[PDB]
Formats: C-alpha cells, sequence, structure tokens
C-alpha cells in the first residue's frame, strides 16, 4: 500500500520535503564527518593499481567487451557528471546520487549497475576513505590512463550523499526515452540540459528519432551550452570519449529489456536490466586504445543513415575498407564493422564543429590537450573552489572555472579591530537597509549543489555582478565604495602586517546591521564573525559563467523577474534550498527582514510594520491578523493588498513571496510559532543564525 | 513542473521517508524543547475563560450557527481524535496533524478550517504553553460545558507536529468520498477505520450512499471498534455529539463547495471551501449537503436527540442535491426549530442513515432505550466516552498533564503501579548482572526476551515496551511469536533470580521483573559484543515496576501484537502488504531512521535472534557474537538468490546448498539507500562502528516508553 499526500493530489503544491532534506543527514555517517581528513588517510597510489587490475579482470557474471572494462567506466564516470546543469548547479558527480532513483534507473543508465557492482570490492576494501563519488570518477580516469591516455589529473572531495536529491526537476515528461521541452532544433526548455527525459543530453538517433544530422548539432551545442561547455569542449569530449567502446544493441531493446533496477526483483539484489538501445558496433579499429580513430573514421569517411532491425537509427561508412575492421567484443572468430551516430555525424556536418574536428585532426596534440582539460572540468566542475580539491594528483595549475582564490599575504584581524570596524561602519552613513542588502548580494549567490557563489573573492563588485539589475547597480556602488574606503583607512593605519580584505568588511557589515536592528528592537545580540575571506580579481574571473548565478526571484529582497515561468513561491523554495535552508529557517530568514526592510528599490512589499531597520516578529502578526483581508491588485500581475476585513482600509501591499507563508499550511505552521506574543525574542535569534549561517556557506575552511 | 519522486514512476517503491522523519524534527521549537515542561506553565482555567468567551463572540468572516460556536468547536475536536485506528495507533489529535494536508483537505473536514482559524487569537497569546491539538481538544470541552453538560475532565501533554505522518496510509482509493474497502457493509478492510477514504468512520447517507440503516449499523459498529469504542460508547458519542448542532447543506452537496485549502488562492490565506452559503451572507449556511438540526435547541445539552429519535417514525427523501437525509413522518416537529441565523424563520429537524441506524439495529436499540430512560447514564456514558476518545493516544496516565485530569487511573490507560522500594544501585546493577550470565540462560534467549518485552512500543499512541512487564501477562505470554513456552524457561529463571535478590536485602532495597528483562539483554549484548572482541557498557536505567493483570486491559493488547517482526525474522504467513513494507511501518512505530533499522537487523542477526531459531538471514559462522557479518555476506556477488517468504542464496559456480533468508534480510540488499547502508556496514573498516551503532539503538528501543522520568 503506498500513501498519496498532497503532492500526488494537487501539482501546484509546494515542495517543501527538499527543505525538510536540510534539517538532516541521513545515512549512518557520523553527523560531524570530516571526509575530507579521512581522504588525506588514503593511499591514493593503492587503490588506483587495484583499479587497473580490475580493468582487465574480466568476472563471469558480466563479462568484459574486448577483455577490458575501461570503456565502460569512462561511461559510468561521464554519466555520473553528465547530470550538470549551469542553471542550478545540480547534477553532476558530486554526490554520487546516480546510485540512487530515479536516476539509477534511467534507460540511459542501462547496466551502469553492473560497472558500479564492480567495483564493490574495492569500495569495501578502502571504506570510509574513499567515497562511491570520488572512486566512481577515480575508476574512469584509470580506465583511461591504462589505456594510452595520461589524465590532466585528479582530486578527492566529493562526499556520498545517502539519497536522492528531491530538490531536481528532470522535466515535464511522465516517460523516460520520450520528449516534451522543445519543438525546433534548438529551442528545449529553459534550464535542463538535456533534450529527452531519462537521457543525459541528447537523443543519439536524432532530434525526435529523426537522422538529421545539422539539426542534432543544435540541440548538442545547446545542452553542452547548458552544461558549461563550449564547441572545442564538446567537440573533444564527444570525440574522446566514443575513442573507446561501442554501442550495444544485438536487436531491439525496447522488446529485449529486462525490468530497472527499481521494478527489479528483490533476489537481483539491486542489479535490473536482466540490447540497450537498438543501435550496435564500435566507433574505431581499436576500441581499447587511445588513439585517433574515431576523428580518421569520421572526416576520412563518408556516411549514410541506416535502420537497424530494431528500427533505431545509425550511420555506416560507405566505404568497403573499413568493412570487418573490428574485432568483435566478445567472439574472437568474428569481426564487426565501425558505426557512428547521428550526433557524431553532426560534428562532421555542423560548420564551427567541422572546424574543430579539422583542426583536431591535423593536430592530434591539439585534440589530446582539450579532450584532457575538458574531461578533467567535467569530473571536477561541481567541487568548488580549489581549497576543496584534494589529493596527491591535483593538478598544480588552477583553472578559471574553479573561481580561484588569491592568498592572504597578511595576517588577520582579531577581536579588537573587529570591533573598531564595526563600530566605524554603523558610525558611517551607511544605514542598515544598505549594509544588509549589500551582504545579502554578496553572499546569497551561493548553492551548495555545485559549490559556486558566497561572499567570499568579493566578487560582487565586479563583472558581471556589479552590474546585475537584482543588485541596483548605481546604489550598491555607493555602499562598495564607502566600505573600500573603510578598508583602505582600516589598512594605512595598521602599525603592523595586518590587513582587511572588502570580502570581509561587507559580512563584517552586514552583521552590524543585523546587530544594530536587534539592539533597535531592544536585544543585544553578538554575530560570530570569522575573518580570512580575501578580494579576488577580475583575471581570475570568468564573467560569462557568473550569468548563471543571477538570481530570477530573491525573496529578502522581494524581487521578481518580469518573466519567469513557474509561481514566485515555487523558485523561492528551490533557492532557499541552494542556501542549505530548512522551511523554518527560509521562514525566519524572510520575515525578519521584512521587519528590517531590505526591498529591491525600497519598496514596502511585505513590510508588515511601522518601524522599519527594527528586527521583531511585526510581518508575522500582521500576516496573521484576521482583520485584515488580501486580494490581487487590480492591473498589476506581482502586487496583492491587505485591506482590513471589507472597511476598504488599504493597509500593507505584498507579493506571493510574502503571502506564501499564510497560505502554505506547513508555512503556516511555522508563521503562527513567531507570530505568537512570546516568540518575539526566538524570531530575533532563529534570523540572526540562519543569516550567520548563510554569511559562512563558503567558509568550507573549518572543517 | 513538480519535480516527481519515485513513486510515480515505481508506486511499489518503499516509503523510507517515513523513517527519515524520525532523523529530524522539522518546525522552528528548539532541539531540546520540553512541551510538558511547558504545558506545566499553562493557567489552564485563563485559557477556558477566553475560550467560553470566545464561544458566542461571533466573528464577521464566519458567523456561529445560533450565535454560539459550540457545536462547530465539538465538531472539529471530534474530527481531530475520531481518526484514530488501533491497527497501528496512528490518527487521533495527539499531534494535531488536522491542520496539515491531506485531512485538512478531506470532504469530511469541510469548514473545520474556520473553526480553528476562531481559535489562532487564543493560541497566539498563550503561545508555546498550549499546543494547537491541546487547544482544539480544549475548545471542545468548553463548548459541551458551555452548553450545559459537565465533562470528566481535561489532560493536556499533546505535542504539536509541524508536518503530516508520511506512515497513515489513510486508504487504497485514489479519490475522496469512493471505497474500494468493502462491497458488503460490515466487511470493511483491515487497517482501516473509516469505510471510505476522505471520510472519518462511514458515510453520512448510508454504505455507497444507499440509505439502509440496518447496513449502515453494521458499518458503523465495525468502523468504530477499529477505533477501540464498544455500541455503548459508539452510541453515546453519536448521541451525545448531534445533541448539538445542524447539518450544513441547503443547495447541492456538490457544487457551492469551493476548492480545497490546499488548492485555494494564494489570497484566501488558508481558508478554503468558498462555498456560496457559509463565510458571509446572513440566511443559509452549508458544509455537508444535508440541511437541518436534529433538536430543536441545538446549542443546549438535552434529550432531544434520542427523544426526537424514538419518540417519532423517519422516512428517506432526496433533498436539495440527491443527498439523503430522513425527516419526521409526524406535523408536532415540522417548522419546531429555529433557524441557525434567522430565529424569524422556522426549521424542521433532520436524521441522518447513519443516526437512523442506532434506531434500527436491535442492539443499539436496547441502548437508546435504556438512555431515554435513564438519562444520568446517557450523560454519563457520554462523558466517558468523550473522555477516552480525545485521551486514547496520550499513553499512560504519566503522559496526562494539568489540574483539570481525573483522579481516577483508566484501564484503557494501561496504567502502571507505584514503586513501593527503594530503586538498586550501580554496584547492585553489576552484581545481578553477572548473576543473570551465570545462570543457564544463553545470549540469545536473553536478547529475545527483552526484545518481546520492549518491541511492543509503538510512537503512535505511545502503548506499550518494556516498564509494567506485561509481557509476562496476558495475552502476550502466549502470542505465537514469544513462543510461550520457550519464553516461560527464560521468565521462570529470572523471577527466581528477583526472589533471591529481593529476599536477601538489608534494607528496602527490591528489583522488578521488568528491570531484569531489560537488565539481561543488556549484559547479553554486551557479551556478543565482547565475544567479537569490543568492550562496551550499555546504559542501564533502573525503575520499571511490574503491572499486574488489573493494570493490564488484555483484550486491547492484541492490537500490539505483531504480523511481521524483522528482528526475529517472524513473518505471519497471511499477510496483504510485502513484508518490507510492514517493517518499514513497525520500524517508524519505534522511532527509527533507515541506518537505525538497518543496524539494529544487522546487528541481531548476527547474533542470531530468530523466531524458532532459525537460520534465516543468519549469515555468520560465529553465533551470537555482534559482528557485521550479516552485511559481508549479504553483499557478497558470489551468491544467487531465488524463491525458496523464504529465498536460497546459492553460491554462482556449480549448483549446492548455501544461505536461506526472507524478504526481510534481502531488501537491505535491494533497496537503493538500504544498499547505501549495507555497503558501509559491510566495508573493512566498520565492524566497531556497527557494533556502536547497534548498541547505541537497543539502548534507545529499551527506553522508549520511559516518560515517568523526563
Ligand atoms: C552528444 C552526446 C552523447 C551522445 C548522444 C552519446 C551517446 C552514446 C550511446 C547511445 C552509447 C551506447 C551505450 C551503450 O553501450 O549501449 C554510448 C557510449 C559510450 N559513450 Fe557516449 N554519448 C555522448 C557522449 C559522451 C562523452 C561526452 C563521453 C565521455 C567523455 C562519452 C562516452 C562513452 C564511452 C566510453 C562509451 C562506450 C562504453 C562502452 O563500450 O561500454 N560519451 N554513447
Ligand atoms: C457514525 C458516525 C457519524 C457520522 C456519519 C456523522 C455525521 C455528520 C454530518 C454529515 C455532519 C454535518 C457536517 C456539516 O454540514 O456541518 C455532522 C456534524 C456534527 N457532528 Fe457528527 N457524525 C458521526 C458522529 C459524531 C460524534 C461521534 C460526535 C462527537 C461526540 C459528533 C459530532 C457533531 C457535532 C457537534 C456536529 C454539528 C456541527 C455543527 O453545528 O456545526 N459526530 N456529523
Ligand atoms: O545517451 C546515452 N548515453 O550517453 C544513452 C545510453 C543508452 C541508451 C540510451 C541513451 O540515450
Ligand atoms: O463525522 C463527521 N462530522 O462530524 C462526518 C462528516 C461528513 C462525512 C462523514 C463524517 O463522519
Amino acid at each position: 500500500k503506498r500513501p498519496k499526500s498532497n503532492q500526488d493530489w494537487w501539482p501546484s503544491k509546494l515542495n517543501l520535503e527538499i527543505l525538510d532534506q536540510n534539517a538532516r543527514d541521513v545515512g549512518p555517517v557520523e553527523d560531524d564527518f570530516d571526509y575530507a581528513e579521512e581522504f588525506q588517510k588514503l593511499d591514493l597510489e593503492a587503490v588506483k593499481s587495484d583499479l587497473e587490475e580490475l580493468m582487465t579482470s574480466s568476472q563471469d557474471w558480466w563479462p568484459a567487451d574486448y577483455g577490458h572494462y575501461g570503456p565502460l567506466f569512462i561511461r559510468m564516470a561521464w554519466h555520473s557528471a553528465g547530470t550538470y546543469r549551469t542553471a542550478d548547479g545540480r547534477g553532476g558527480a558530486a554526490g554520487g546520487r546516480q546510485r540512487f532513483a530515479p536516476i539509477n534507473s534511467w534507460p540511459d543508465n542501462a547496466n551502469l549497475d553492473k560497472a558500479r557492482r564492480l567495483l564493490l570490492p574495492i569500495k569495501q576494501k578502502y571504506g570510509q576513505k574513499i567515497s562511491w563519488a570520488d572512486l566512481m570518477i577515480l575508476a574512469g580516469n584509470v580506465a583511461i590512463e591504462s589505456m594510452g591516455f595520461k589524465t590532466f589529473g585528479y582530486a578527492g572531495g566529493r562526499e556520498d550523499a545517502f539519497e536522492e536529491d528531491k530538490a531536481v526537476n528532470w522535466g515535464p515528461e511522465d516517460e523516460f526515452e520520450t520528449q516534451e521541452r522543445f519543438d525546433e532544433p534548438g529551442e528545449i526548455q529553459e534550464g535542463l540540459g538535456a533534450s529527452v527525459m531519462g537521457l543525459i543530453y541528447v537523443n543519439p538517433e536524432g532530434p525526435d528519432g529523426n537522422p538529421d544530422p545539422e539539426a542534432s548539432a543544435k540541440n548538442i551545442r545547446q545542452t553542452f551550452d547548458r552544461m558549461a561547455m563550449n564547441d572545442k569542449e564538446t567537440a573533444a569530449l564527444i570525440a574522446g570519449g566514443h575513442t573507446f567502446g561501442k554501442v550495444h544493441g544485438a536487436d531491439d531493446p525496447e522488446e529485449n529489456l529486462g525490468p530497472e533496477p527499481e521494478a527489479a526483483p528483490i533476489e537481483q539484489q539491486g542489479l535490473g536490466w536482466q540490447i540497450t538501445a537498438g543501435i550496435e558496433g564500435p566507433w574505431t579499429q581499436s576500441p581499447t586504445e587511445w588513439d585517433m580513430g574515431y576523428i580518421n573514421n569520421l572526416l576520412d569517411y563518408e556516411w549514410e543513415p541506416e535502420k537497424g532491425p530494431g528500427g533505431a537509427w545509425q550511420w555506416a561508412p560507405k566505404s568497403e575498407e573499413l568493412k570487418n575492421s573490428v574485432p568483435d567484443a566478445h567472439d574472437p572468430d568474428e569481426k564487426q564493422t565501425p558505426m557512428m551516430l547521428t550526433t557524431d555525424i553532426a560534428l562532421k556536418r555542423d560548420p564551427d564543429y567541422r572546424e574543430v574536428m579539422e583542426t583536431f585532426q591535423e593536430n592530434p596534440m591539439e585534440f589530446g590537450m582539450n579532450f584532457a582539460k575538458a574531461w578533467y572540468k567535467l569530473t571536477h566542475r561541481d567541487m568548488g573552489p580549489p581549497e576543496r580539491f584534494l589529493g596527491p594528483e591535483v593538478p598544480d595549475e588552477e583553472m578559471i572555472w574553479q573561481d580561484p582564490l588569491p592568498d592572504a599575504d597578511y595576517d588577520l584581524i582579531g577581536d579588537e579591530e573587529i570591533a573598531e570596524l564595526k563600530e566605524e561602519i554603523l558610525d558611517s552613513d551607511l544605514s542598515v537597509s544598505q549594509l544588509v542588502k549589500t551582504a545579502w548580494a554578496s553572499a546569497s549567490t551561493y548553492r551548495d549543489s555545485d559549490k559556486r557563489g558566497g561572499a567570499n573573492g568579493a566578487r560582487l563588485r565586479l563583472e558581471p555582478q556589479k552590474n546585475w539589475e537584482v543588485n541596483e547597480p548605481e546604489q550598491l556602488e555607493t555602499v562598495l565604495g564607502t566600505l573600500e574606503n573603510i578598508q583602505t583607512e582600516f589598512n594605512d593605519s595598521r602599525s603592523d602586517g595586518t590587513q582587511v580584505s572588502l570580502a570581509d568588511l561587507i559580512v563584517l557589515g552586514g552583521n552590524a546591521a543585523v546587530e544594530q536592528a536587534a539592539a533597535n528592537a531592544g536585544y543585544d545580540v553578538e554575530i560570530p564573525f570569522e575573518p580570512g575571506r580575501v578580494d579576488a580579481g577580475p583575471e581570475h574571473t570568468d564573467a560569462p559563467s557568473f550569468d548563471a548565478l543571477k538570481p530570477k526571484v530573491d525573496g529578502v529582497r522581494n524581487y521578481i523577474q518580469d518573466d519567469i515561468t513557474r509561481p514566485a513561491e515555487e523558485v523561492l523554495v528551490d533557492n532557499a534550498d541552494l542556501l542549505n535552508l530548512t522551511a523554518s529557517e527560509l521562514t525566519a530568514l524572510i520575515g525578519g527582514m521584512r521587519s528590517i526592510g531590505a526591498n529591491y528599490q525600497d519598496t514596502d512589499l511585505g513590510v508588515f510594520t511601522d518601524e522599519p531597520e527594527t528586527l521583531t516578529n511585526d510581518f508575522f502578526v500582521n500576516l496573521l491578523d484576521m482583520g485584515t483581508e488580501w486580494e490581487p491588485a487590480a492591473d498589476s500581475e506581482h502586487r496583492y493588498k491587505g485591506l482590513d476585513r471589507d472597511t476598504g482600509e488599504v493597509k500593507w501591499e505584498a507579493t506571493r513571496i510574502d503571502l506564501i507563508f499564510g497560505s502554505n499550511d506547513r508555512l503556516r505552521a511555522i508563521s503562527e510559532v513567531y507570530g505568537s506574543a512570546d516568540a518575539e525574542k526566538k524570531l530575533v535569534h532563529d534570523f540572526v543564525d540562519t543569516w550567520s549561517k548563510v554569511m559562512k556557506l563558503d567558509r568550507f575552511d573549518l572543517e
């Protein structure tokens, strides 16, 4: 018997369960587990040696193609990191969530359950010293290296998750291997980096199953772009990956494939699918060796469409010299002919991709360099700054996509200087509101999904953040200019090697403002402050890549972009999850911010108080007062007005962001707590703890 | 774009989320929040004073019928506690989950959103000193008391939840007011206290909407019984409750009813059912579909309902909407009742099929007759039933808080006698512990006995547990799963040890069989761990007493009889739900997280505490030793499993003979989340971790019913 909660009845229901995942770390590992220090005890070279042995250790329950598991593990690794989307930074190898449903049962992940199982003995051998996440990427690397290609490098540090990431919308499809997110090649549903559900990037047979290489290329380009890869990286990755292995399909899988892992019998112990997708054949003459075979086969010969016995589309070589030029995967006394997918032909038919592939063939070294770099990025893009990259194989070179941070070449401020700076900030002409908005704009770009954003680095002062509409550029410049004057003033007055960064000052200023707002309400609060943040420069900032962090809805500032799809409150919850907030923390934060008044354009939306810049629970008290009736504003699709029953007296204006806390059942229970006559101090303390939490999200230093 | 989980793709998936709920306590309230401690500060009478005032303080947005909210609050309280099922003890007002979906949106709870909103000002005034759950029940009490009827009392102590309970599978039907749980009135599905999902007990118009009083009575008796109420109680509650208020519905019972709370526009702020006849518009109020009061004085306590029911004849009728109701056949009642809003208008009393059932049914009739001839007996059984109804899931007397708690401890409360002696000290606990290990009892015996004792506890209605040692009493001493003959042997030895100890004290120190049972289990686990090379000191908290048959309602404890027990690998060969689904359900009653459950099962298998000493899931060569052998062997890819709820584990090579297990053991290597946990405990560096986790889980289960010291 399976219960039908309020998530299966009404679609327009907020999914607060995603925030509940932040209130607890499920799993048997101690809640204070420090994976980093455990990984440091790991003999990485010994793990690689075991993986090397495993590569050619064909098991009977699942014999290795060509006597080598390398290709299978590369696909495995690529699938693990392939779900990444720049829109929210979700997906990616980070937590090894591929091991859980629904991802572990997608059609495109067929038989990856076998690959992972082959690694079980190694995982058990090293235990907590190496995560599944790290181990899967490491297997990919060893496969590539064992087959003749030295990788760019490798870093451990990916902590294992013990449940699926519920906060991930994979698409509007109720079915797998089918799509309903695009009509024209190059216009898929915004955000998602895949053109088809259950699929990773695009349809292997071509757009909508049609063998149109040119149209496929447009989808490939758009989707890889949403996975943070450009033309050169994309071409290098596809060509590089398909230099190895083959496609599996001895007939039609739609009629020769078994129950996916999640639907398989208990006796199958987590394994399922016991022909993956009709298409059959290798790309090159030597599927287990790094060479120029893929590029040569594609460019040097003409290819044409062909429907296999399963009805699936693949491409065959017009030539006859390539006929039976490839040994069979399991039958020695047999041969096979190289094949190509519509997505491979796309790389030759598209003018831009063709130019890249021609240069690659012309300069084999350039192909290697691009594949190496792209493979390293693909598998480490969601690990955050260099500080999180661990182990002896971490490259000495830091890549710009890691959003690097410089070293603090000076002594850090102490308790005395911290109080001094705090005092001078509040004594300046900066208001509590300016300080809070600036600190929020600096810290709120952080996302726990791929660990990008955050106040460290003070990139708020650089492009593109300094000019984002939501940050109100003109007003932002005033606050940053003033804090920069304070920084100069402090640094020049130091008698020793002590200095303060602008990154720290912005956060210190926010803390001071919150402390001041609480003092105005009669509460004495001291927010813990941790110095050490540094200021990153433009040369170490990939401006365009930060566009992904630009918010469409910002609850704290009551900001809603003019053209959004889903309800404002849905985006708000999605955004709250990126900041690792629970439902109560999200509520305390919004409610308290409204009493302060930190709205974009300084509007009074949701500011249900007559004493601005005073941290109280007035937001809740007034929101819950039945003496007020709410109604949509005439000729306004964002604003709502609170009128006080039916007397008409217009008191208060608000958006859906504010009203959801009095409408959603669970949020209303939290609001009723904060809106009680004995909860003001409780709200103040919860608001401060949440503010402090957000300010320290990118401080992986202390862990 | 709603991110579907996995239930939409694989409906028969394990609902582990119910266990994740035990891993954390969502909500703003502090981690170490002690509601009991807060309620104790509350000025109860002051709250009752404000509620009494509220009863007649009509609010513009939802005026009180007859100028009194009393009836509405009684229904509200009735609905808060009416979802209780004895099968799992879930439901009931305990956590006030009525405020959350999907319950707050059941057609049955129409406009109860308005009732709760009316109490919001009072909730804000007293804050955490009184929970929504306690406040809703109190409002019901005050309503009854303010209308002329005195209650048996009231007790606080219901802590508020901040999310719905993902555990209660309210109904198999994927739609409201529809049922696939019964074809013939009286044979409703097993595990439900309602005849139709979305409903509390039965259909007001009769089974499947047919005005059949006889069949209706059969469903009423069955559903109420599943909610722990007998004929007398059932009739008292229905008659007592319908003595007040009226039904709402002068138009179509399915037309004016606006969107449910969960679907209402954001500006409505949680209030739904935009009915064209309930909020504000002087006149006819509507909720259900039938219209008209039961008595002529809807806001006064009297014999009106019973008198009006038995003294006159009633006939079925398709009112305004097709909804069945019963009207009098005499003109003596025509226009005899004042309108709910317009006193210048007259209204005629009506009856529901469920009301007539109390007349048409022979057993119920004898009750109603006795009631009419003995008002005192009617009001008395109503008071008792109302008290039990609203306090059924509160647990033992120790949890009943406040100045209005009846001095009388009810048998249904699973009473516990006080300790009339001094508690044993750290030195005696050591001597007794050693003496236990020096007897002829094995580790398996001591572990199985301690488990059978503490495993009856369920967090739902706070019933069961090791305290009281009811394992030695009926009916537990004879439950098949406890292996009576074998249990008796163990109880005999421990009792002798109890007799010798007590009769050797040079003061007033004594030990209970209950404490020795738990102490014996701790010693056995400690020994098993020692047999594995680990030194552990399981915390022990003396104080458990021995309850007698006088403190035990035997028939009621049968509800705690397990159909499946993972720890002992016991599976009743006649269950409908998969074994693993029941295992997770039971694990949730023990407040376990997925990891705690996994550690507990794995550890128990290494010790070998199976029912009938079978080798099911016992993947180890060193029985009575606490290791991670269960996981190491479970993850062995060299084994191929196949059906025998038994399965056979075969070695990949050749044919041969190997392991055997049940779905309970195999699910830990099949389900994705459980397998991930199993992989941790089955790793080379996790044996000690598993031992420590097992011990911590064992200790937790052993003290689940310890409220006596909170
Ligand atoms: C436009 C994007 C892509 C498409 C449509 C595509 C698709 C496909 C298909 C249909 C298969 C066969 C699955 C099977 O064995 O039955 C396969 C496999 C394979 N793929 Fe891709 N792929 C993409 C990109 C990539 C990239 C970026 C890499 C890694 C850098 C990679 C690496 C591999 C490897 C090594 C294999 C062969 C595995 C084996 O023999 O077992 N793929 N691909
Ligand atoms: C066989 C079980 C029962 C059935 C089918 C049923 C029936 C119904 C229906 C259809 C309504 C009208 C809802 C509306 O339009 O306002 C109502 C209300 C009412 N019920 Fe019951 N009921 C049962 C029992 C009980 C019990 C056990 C109690 C409490 C001791 C109770 C208490 C009340 C009160 C006080 C009202 C009137 C609410 C008012 O004026 O606002 N009920 N019931
Ligand atoms: O996209 C794939 N791999 O990258 C894929 C693999 C197997 C079957 C269908 C697919 O779409
Ligand atoms: O009990 C009820 N109201 O109090 C009730 C109301 C509607 C349908 C079924 C029911 O049991």
